[PDB]
């Protein structure tokens, strides 16, 4: 699994479940091509986005729909979405995001 | 000053100086129009981006150029940039301060919204 | 002002006002001596804790009373308090600004150290 | 496993390995009694700190020795250690910490 995303809720101290996200790859013309999407599981994780053969080097954007997550919990948030934009480099990627209504953090753990 | 950005460097324990950022506003056709741009000062702040009159309701994207920042210091970071996307002014004018704390493989961003 | 603390609330997008904090300095016998205390203002800042003369080298603990803060708002948080422990002034006097961003189950803290 | 700790390094984008920590329980006289300790594994995790029978309600402190971690990497950090102080309440606890030299964040995920 080359690319995994994990989302945590800082208000409830829980996995952020049923959070939608879309992954985009940057195309030669600088537009964002849909690449992969899904919703986090009960453990706040989204696995199976892509495969090692498909996940070639390039710039990707993960757009996490944080606004709908907070709306379904009855809480007005600041951001429209969270965006994590990175280059995938051949020299496993776990993207993590901690959500608060007016703040979020994101970190990448890149391992073997 | 209705929209200010402050950036901090978590490796050095200092303001993040000379960080470039581009602000965009979503147009009627769903594209991102350029709105304002600038770079942080020696206190890590960027003031004067826009005015109360020009900062009307809309969806704004602050794109902070973190990769350029870290590269200029010889560090190869993870992200291309930090993106802060939010609806502004949709219950009347507010003042926004967006903060970002930068590490090479992580960042955090928060907004303080006053009236 | 050699030691300032700024606290932000990540649920409300605001300064964290009336947050109490106690600063301790490690004594020769390895115990924590009370050093200064105060509470944040309406801008979420606490200034005037100490003076250049009194803030000598040592190991300091800033204990931020986050549980009292959240409880006063009807939220049951996870932490008792946020603790920031650091050696100060050990290459000469510096100015420290400690920031903390508070959520009910998480917090972050950063220091900016100037000379 | 009632109590797990996970530590991540924000400079290298990696698990923080071989990080020492000690866990204390608050005693009736307000002192901190040693309770459990260990070092994070290759995956940045420390499991097996305590058992469900021993982990009774009370106030605990996890002291993460972040200073020695940065020192062994040749980097001068700000904090002496990171401290996470919480009440364990019978109404599984995963404590996570993201380390930077001049900053850290910590979150709790409390699940069933
Ligand atoms: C918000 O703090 C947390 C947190 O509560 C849980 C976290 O869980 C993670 C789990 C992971 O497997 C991995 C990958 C580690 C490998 C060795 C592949 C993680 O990086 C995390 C977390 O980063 C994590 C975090 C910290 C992330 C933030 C504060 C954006
Ligand atoms: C939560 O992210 C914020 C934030 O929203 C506001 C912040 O305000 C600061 C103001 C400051 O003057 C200084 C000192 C900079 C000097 C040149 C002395 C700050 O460091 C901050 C912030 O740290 C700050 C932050 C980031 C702090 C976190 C993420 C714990
Ligand atoms: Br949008
Ligand atoms: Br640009
Ligand atoms: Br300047
Ligand atoms: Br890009
Ligand atoms: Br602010
Ligand atoms: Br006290
Ligand atoms: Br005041
Ligand atoms: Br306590
Ligand atoms: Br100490
Ligand atoms: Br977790």
């Amino acid at each position: 699994c080359p690319l995994m995303v994990k989302v945590l809720d800082a208000v409830r101290g829980s996995p952020a479940i049923n959070v939608a996200m879309h992954v985009f790859r940057k195309a030669a013309d600088d537009t964002w091509e849909p690449f992969a999407s899904g919703k986090t599981s009960e453990s706040g994780e989204l696995h199976g986005l892509t495969t090692e053969e498909e996940f070639v080097e390039g710039i990707y954007k993960v757009e996490i729909d944080t606004k709908s997550y907070w709306k379904a919990l009855g809480i007005s948030p600041f951001h429209e979405h969270a965006e994590v934009v990175f280059t995938a480099n051949d020299s496993r990627y776990t993207i993590a995001a901690l959500l608060s209504p007016y703040s979020y953090s994101t970190t990448a753990v890149v391992t073997n």
